[PDB]
């Protein structure tokens, strides 16, 4: 039965493991750990790293030796999981716009990541502001985008509304004040969160919002 | 015709630019400038940005009126291209290399654009070092993940031939030996540029190496 690893925190790995949710589909979940203070070392990861026969090793991986597959892109394992389980669009008008969003969600994870990784005060701090300026465009894009709909490409659930809801949460997280002129969006977070088996895994012991990032990470850390 | 928006740089858009060009599909330019330094103001975009019906305005966009087409990221939109030239996977085997390949040349555009658009001295030296570090496992990857292949997934050209041929050649019109012990790749980039109508794009008076990054960017600015 397939393996999914990724690191203790929710980062990339999260919109994976909401898309197995909702498919109900069966895993075992590898997870990897940090050393302790103030190193948090990736040892753990590194010892195994290269001894997977991964093509481009690198967290998360997933790997289903029954179906022969050995993955490493957070994107590439989603779409693959997204087509064995229909979660793809059922046209090219559908699939634009499910790439677009896709692509919308990964450039607000780069910004972001920029930012929760930096360390220097005097720079973090700058960031943030900078963020703070440029995030709410963004999200109001999102909101137009999304309007009445009530998953982003209308009634069905693809594998961007997992994308979507993972950064979205960060964001909210972050930041509530970036949503204040986009309401629809949370209303759209709930909607999510309300789905059976999203609901199940977000009730679950083992679901804790935080850490988002790693604990070498000024936000979403602990 | 169709139209592609993106700046008078190479930069995000080459890929699509070299996709064009190889299928022989007719498409007129539509070319953006800064403002000059310090400034470098967007106003020239800004203008016409919101104008244009895009979901997403951003650069690049592609607009095709005959389709009814108007996407505005750069995945998408090689990707909606590579699907109607097929340029695409013709198995999940295929796919999963492709969109491993993608994401592994996307991974490479993000660490080497924080270092390259990083002004300050002393943190552009810093991230100058670890690319410096960290970019010979990236290319011993592809170049494990190629090996005696023509072509990423074999002799057919997928569209993650492109996006590969421009961000290793920004790669390498940066540091060569960073390819020193790297023949395999070298002879990819020149199988590509052999290609005969990307020898023509390569060849053509409106081609020039630089610039790659913005007028902004510490390399590759002009
Ligand atoms: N700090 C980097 C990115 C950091 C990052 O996301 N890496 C972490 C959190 S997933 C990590 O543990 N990387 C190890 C791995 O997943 O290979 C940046 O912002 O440029």
């Amino acid at each position: 039965a397939p393996i999914l690893g990724y690191w203790k925190l929710r980062g990339l790995g999260e919109p994976i493991r909401l898309l197995l949710a909702h498919t109900g589909q069966e895993y075992e979940m590898k997870e990897y750990s940090f050393g302790p203070e103030p190193d948090y070392d990736k040892s753990e990861w590194l010892d195994e790293k290269f001894n997977l026969g991964l093509d481009f090793p690198n967290l998360p991986y997933y790997i289903d030796e029954e179906e022969g597959v050995k993955m490493t892109q957070t994107v590439a394992i989603i779409r693959y999981l997204a087509r064995k389980h229909g979660l793809v669009g059922e046209s090219d008008e559908e699939t634009i716009k499910i790439e677009m969003v896709e692509q919308q969600a990964i450039e607000l994870i780069f910004t972001c990541t920029r930012t929760w990784y930096c360390r220097d005060d005097d720079l973090f701090d700058k960031l943030k502001e900078e963020m703070m300026t440029i995030l709410p465009g963004k999200l109001i894009g999102l909101a137009k985008f999304l309007g009445e709909n009530q998953y982003i490409i209308g009634d069905r659930i693809t594998y961007v509304d997992f994308m979507l809801y993972s950064i979205l949460d960060y964001i909210r997280l972050f930041e509530e004040s970036l949503f204040d002129e986009a309401s629809s969006l949370k209303d759209y977070l709930t909607r999510i969160e309300s789905l059976p088996e999203i609901e199940k895994y977000l009730s679950s012991d083992d679901f804790k919002r935080f850490p988002i990032t790693g604990p070498m990470a000024k936000f979403g850390g602990s």
